[PDB]
């Protein structure tokens, strides 16, 4: 019986690589981006959970799975959602965007395994609030992800806060391909997004989330820009726990 081959043995997870993703069911819906409103713009007032959280057993409620959400990327039916709370002046938020997120896009989001949902948590004061307003103005025109990447790539060498102001946000919007710069510049400055930013902050504070970036990866809370390999290990563990979304 030595002249035969069997399938690979199962190994302890430290040697298993991608066992959660191997056995998970990819999502197939909402891979092509957010669903627009009737006029072709997007609902940049989306925030919050899918449903009120009352206890720890409600943790999955932080994931919206709202097809209209212009702050989300990846399948609306992905088996795993990453909920992120982030601040555009925060160098740890910048480092996650610049150094971890692209790997997660390549290995999980493009494959329908993971959806990533942004939530505002401005902690750094006036520039962070102004940046969040600009991000919502970009999202209204379907360019949140491109705006986020332009802004955070411009912070890649900054150990503190960039102290971005309106002309910086307008440049990032141009870089992102925002088509209506008059609407962008107006909404980046005026009261349009003041109410939702207050509600988004109050929602995060109600969960006790006070530091950026913060994540709920499936059922698991992660505080801070932990190493890419830690995010991969938690994603694989959470996909093993819950391989399929119905
Ligand atoms: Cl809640």
């Amino acid at each position: 019986g030595t002249q035969a081959e069997k399938t690979a043995t199962d190994l302890p997870p430290g040697f298993s690589g991608k066992a959660g993703s191997a056995n998970a069911t990819p999502g197939t819906k909402g891979l092509d981006g957010p669903t627009p409103l009737a006029d072709g713009s997007f609902d940049a007032t989306i925030f919050g959970p899918a449903k009120e959280l009352k206890s720890a057993d409600d943790i999955l409620n932080v994931h919206r799975r709202n097809a209209k959400d212009p702050f989300a990327v990846g399948a609306v039916d992905a088996p795993l959602v990453i909920t992120e709370f982030s601040d555009f002046e925060c160098p740890f938020s910048a480092r996650w965007s610049n150094q971890t997120e692209p790997t997660l896009m390549e290995e999980y989001v493009s494959k329908g395994l993971v959806r990533i949902e942004w939530n505002d948590l401005p902690v750094n004061g006036e520039h962070a609030l102004a940046a969040a307003k600009a991000g919502r103005a970009a999202a209204a025109q379907g360019k949140f992800d491109e705006f986020r990447k332009a802004l955070f790539e411009a912070s890649r060498n900054v150990s503190g806060h960039p102290n971005n102001t309106l002309k910086d946000f307008e440049r990032f919007a141009r870089n992102a391909g925002v088509k209506d710069m008059e609407r962008f510049s107006r909404e980046a400055q005026d009261s349009t997004y003041d109410e939702v930013l207050t509600k988004a902050a109050d929602y995060a504070h109600g969960l006790g989330v006070s530091g950026t970036p913060a994540f709920v990866v499936g059922t698991q809370y992660i505080s801070g820009a932990q190493p890419t390999e830690e995010f991969i290990k938690v994603i694989e563990s959470e996909l093993k726990k819950s391989p399929t979304f119905s």
